[PDB]
């Protein structure tokens, strides 16, 4: 066939829009985040932001993506990133 890394996001016509908010609420298995766009309480998993929970703290701005659930297709974040963290990689 080719090669190729998924070409060069956003892919499709529908592109992928990221939106920030701060952490709400933060738990052991997850956390909230009050998107300050839409002015609503978003729920991010623990397995969304790809650092480490432990540094992520109530009250810290980060940015998400909204999606859709398969089981109750409730608009929750996913692939969590924070904002403040210019630190190479």
């Amino acid at each position: 066939g080719s090669s190729g890394s998924s070409g060069g996001y956003p892919n499709g016509t529908s592109a992928a829009l990221r939106e920030t908010g701060v952490i709400e609420k933060l738990l052991t298995s997850y956390g909230f985040i009050q998107c300050s766009e839409r002015q609503a309480r978003l729920f991010f998993h623990c397995s969304q932001y790809n650092g480490n929970l432990q540094d992520l703290k109530v009250g810290d701005d980060v940015e998400f993506e909204v999606s859709s659930d398969r089981r109750t297709g409730k608009p929750i974040a996913v692939k969590l990133v924070k904002i403040s963290g210019p630190s190479s990689g």
